[PDB]
């Protein structure tokens, strides 16, 4: 079996921290909310067991995601608080989202209202535009991997399939994973590089405002024949504009596809509402954002 140790200790930052709730399970890791002993301060705790790192290369992946996700600081990227080790465990501290994922929103809520998919989505675009001057593609931008703090805040977390653009022009012809949003040049095998977030943002975008996906079939061959064909289409109660950056950023053609720097300043956004805030009611119900 062996057990997850009821208490974790840090060696180098000398930080005691006592296993509080059990938060859920992604392949390997085990998340638990853990507080300092001391400053009682919560955290997301990430435990993945060295039973099933046996194999160099799914350490080297590990090693990759720690690298890249903790040269991060930024307001809509998950914090990286730090990992450490024993024999039989990794440990990382990261900012807890106490609200899950924009996966989970989804599921309760379907389509939302116009200015909360402006509202999450502008910090989406500012979460990944910190990450392309940082030189980082995070490959795999879905719902479940945008995170919710306890004011609605979205936090881009899972750094798992990320990569860092070491040069100009660099184009990546790996990537040890599958993409939910799986842009046409990752599946035609093309090489590729930043505009994989801004097709997977478009994706996003398309969820939240139609409220299923939109390539989505039975079949995940299927969809990734809709993919390379570009067959997909905009109900027609979705607004003009909106409609209108969705089909920029769902071109096949990346380089057709508009920069993440290009993207706030689209008209969606700078002629909407944008709500400052959106109160929890927002998880359940549907907002009036009256005047009242
Ligand atoms: N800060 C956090 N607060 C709460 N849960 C978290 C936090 N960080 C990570 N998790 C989670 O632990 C899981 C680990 O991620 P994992 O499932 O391996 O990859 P993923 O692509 O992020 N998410 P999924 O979309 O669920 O496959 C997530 O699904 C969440 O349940
Ligand atoms: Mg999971
Ligand atoms: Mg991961
Ligand atoms: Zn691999």
């Amino acid at each position: 079996a062996k057990e997850i140790p009821e208490v974790l200790v840090d060696p180098r930052s000398r930080r005691r921290y006592v296993r509080g709730r059990f938060l859920g399970k992604g392949g390997f890791a085990k998340c638990f909310e853990i507080s300092d002993a001391d400053t009682k301060e919560v955290f997301a705790g990430k435990i993945v067991p060295k039973s099933l790192l046996l194999k160099p290369h799914q350490r080297e992946k590990m090693s990759m995601e720690i690298s890249i996700h903790r040269s991060l600081a930024h307001q809509h990227v998950v914090g990286f608080h730090g990992f450490f080790e024993d024999n039989d465990f990794v440990f990382v501290v990261l900012e807890l989202c106490r609200r899950r994922s924009l996966l989970e929103l989804h599921k309760r809520r379907k389509a939302l209202t116009e200015p909360e998919a402006r509202y999450y989505l502008r910090q989406i675009v500012l979460g990944c535009q910190y990450l392309h001057r940082n030189r980082v593609i995070h490959r795999d931008l879905k719902l479940g991997n945008l995170f919710l703090n306890e004011d609605l805040e979205v936090k881009i977390g899972d750094f798992g399939l990320a990569t860092k653009v070491e040069y100009d022009g660099e184009r990546k012809k790996v990537l040890c994973g599958t993409p939910n949003y799986i842009a046409p040049e990752v599946l035609s095998k093309k090489g590729h590089s930043f505009e994989v977030d801004v097709w997977s943002i478009g994706c996003i975008m398309y969820t939240l405002l139609v409220g299923k996906p939109p390539f989505e079939t039975s079949c995940l061959k299927e969809t990734y024949l809709r993919i390379k064909k570009n067959e997909y289409s905009i109900p027609k109660h979705i607004n003009p504009v909106a409609a209108s950056l969705i089909q920029k950023m769902l071109q096949t053609d990346p380089t057709a596809r508009p920069t993440i720097n290009e993207l706030l300043n689209d008209e969606f956004f700078t002629s909407g509402y944008i709500p400052a805030r959106l109160p929890i009611t927002c998880l359940t119900i549907p907002p009036r954002f009256s005047i009242a």
